[PDB]
DNA sequence: GTCGGCATAGTGACTGCATATGTTGTGTTTTACAGTATTATGTAGTCTGTTTTTTATGCAAAATCTAATTTAATATATTGATATTTATATCATTTTACG
């Protein structure tokens, strides 16, 4: 039902580095926000990179 | 209310502070499969007694089928006037025949 960090970024237009994407998570730059499974984050299929300011 | 001249009026170019973004490097925390071992699994390889199915006769029940037999029905045989069918084959009308 959810999508892994890589499976979500791979679908993006400008696939950034893993670290950078992980940073948009701690900075709540992604809404709807992703949930932490065990060691990886599983975002939503409709989750988008909300760039504000 | 239009036409003529500096003042309006957002959008675009320009320059450097300010900060999220892009790398590099150390270090903790947990996922993820390989390899041997334990034991209840599902089918396997057969034996055995009960249930199921093929099988070999057995017999009262049922009335046709064949031969003995009698008789109405059928055939021969007359005789002779009168009524019906008869040989061929082109026209005409009824009934069979397939789609």
């Amino acid at each position: 039902m959810y999508l892994t960090l890589q499976e979500w970024n791979a679908r993006q237009r400008r696939p950034r580095s893993l670290e950078t994407v992980r940073r948009w998570v701690r900075e709540s730059r992604i809404f709807p926000p992703p949930v932490k499974d065990g060691r990886e984050y599983l975002f939503h299929e409709s989750a988008v990179k909300v760039d504000l300011n």
